[PDB]
């Protein structure tokens, strides 16, 4: 097994996968590393396991249907893992924790928004749709934007989102486009 965290990169106390050579730190792992289960099995084993069992889950949806489907176990699952993938890339520090606003020329987003009140929600079984997850999600990502304006740290929004979108369209098997 690896000797550093598949999501932070640091090594301490990891919990290895059993059926892939993954380690997590307890609360890097989403969900959390669970307190029993010999063989515990990663999320990304499975996921590939949902793909294995149903190969044609892998053809192209459309958006605005993956958005409306009801947040069953594998939904749960898949969003699961894109909070992940989204926290695997070192630029989510800058929107994991509760935010705060005040620049000369701008004003605070409405409706804040952070990688773990998304966690937290989707921990409390909080989103009964996708849609509900996707939106906060990129709400994070626009809320940035908007708010810095013409710096240029309005890129890191950029950049993070990029990261959520190419997993949302890569996880939930987003019909390639032009
Ligand atoms: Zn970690
Ligand atoms: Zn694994
Ligand atoms: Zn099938």
């Amino acid at each position: 097994n690896s000797n550093i965290c598949e999501v932070c990169n640091k090594w301490g106390r990891l919990f290895c996968c059993d059926t892939c050579p993954r380690s997590f730190h307890e609360h890097c792992h989403i969900p959390s590393v669970e307190a029993n289960k010999n063989p515990w099995s990663c999320i990304f084993c499975r996921i590939k396991t949902i793909q294995e069992r149903c190969p044609e889950s892998q053809s192209g949806h459309q958006e605005s249907e993956v958005l409306m489907r009801q947040m069953l176990p594998e939904e749960q699952l898949k969003c699961e893992f894109l909070l992940l993938k989204v926290y695997c890339d070192s630029k989510s520090c800058f929107f994991a924790s509760e935010p705060y606003y005040n620049r000369e020329g701008s004003q605070g987003p409405q409706k804040p928004m952070w990688l773990n009140k998304v966690k937290t929600s989707l921990n409390e079984q909080m989103y009964t749709r996708v849609e509900g997850f996707v939106q906060d999600m990129r709400l994070i990502f626009h809320n940035h934007k908007e708010f810095y304006r013409e710096d240029k740290f309005t890129r890191l929004g950029i950049q993070v989102q990029d990261i959520f979108e190419k997993n949302f369209r890569n996880i939930f098997a987003i019909q390639e486009t032009s």
